[PDB]
């Protein structure tokens, strides 16, 4: 049972700008997704300070980067707070309508796409490199869900029957054909060292057979 939703017009406009603007510095998508994971991990950590049972769904707070050249996917996994179904539908837990408004004003007033995270909509930078994004998520207060979008104005949400996650979020980037450098170990390591050196959770880059 799959539900299909229209993006709000402002979010569809954001996504088309990300996909269509000529902008070479695409590697910042990974910094933005790692930053979102860190924020989600901070949230569950804070809740656990007054209620240890919040970690019954998993005590480890970490970020995993999983490249898969056969599937042409890069997956970013975190064990943060996760998202409810309502969060997924409401722009993956963001205030994306107001954030987009500000971001697009900044772009006309000098800024560039790399600054997207300052507007709370850094998730959508995934579309710099991915033709399709799948988000699998599990929040303590809800069931496990899969969100997916290839842009084009719509997204889907369904209950996820796949491998149970415990708690957190998995962002699966189905990479564009010309963006496979982001599956190479040395390239990922370079990006993490350049942009994510001060993230306060372990970031493990998985290797492939
Ligand atoms: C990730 C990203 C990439 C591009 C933009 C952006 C902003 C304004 N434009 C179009 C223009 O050049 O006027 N494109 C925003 C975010």
């Amino acid at each position: 049972e799959v539900e299909t939703f229209a993006f709000q017009a402002e979010i569809a406009q954001l996504m088309s700008l990300i996909i269509n603007t000529f902008y070479s510095n695409k590697e910042i998508f990974l910094r933005e997704l790692i930053s979102n994971s860190s924020d989600a991990l901070d949230k569950i950590r804070y809740e656990s300070l007054t209620d240890p049972s919040k970690l019954d769904s998993g005590k480890e707070l970490h970020i995993n980067l999983i490249p898969n050249k056969q599937d042409r996917t890069l997956t970013i996994v975190d064990t943060g707070i996760g998202m409810t179904k309502a969060d997924l539908i409401n722009n993956l837990g963001t205030i994306a309508k107001s954030g987009t408004k500000a971001f697009m004003e900044a772009l006309q007033a000098g800024a560039d796409i790399s600054m997207i995270g300052q507007f709370g909509v850094g998730f959508y930078s995934a579309y710099l490199v991915a033709e399709k994004v799948t988000v699998i998520t599990k929040h303590n207060d809800d069931e496990q869900y899969a969100w997916e979008s290839s842009a084009g104005g719509s997204f889907t949400v369904r209950t996820d029957t796949g491998e149970p996650m415990g708690r957190g979020t998995k962002v699966i980037l189905h990479l564009k054909e010309d963006q496979t450098e982001y599956l190479e170990e040395r390239r990922i390591k370079e990006i993490v060292k350049k942009h994510s050196q001060f993230i306060g959770y372990p970031i493990t880059l998985f290797v492939e057979k």
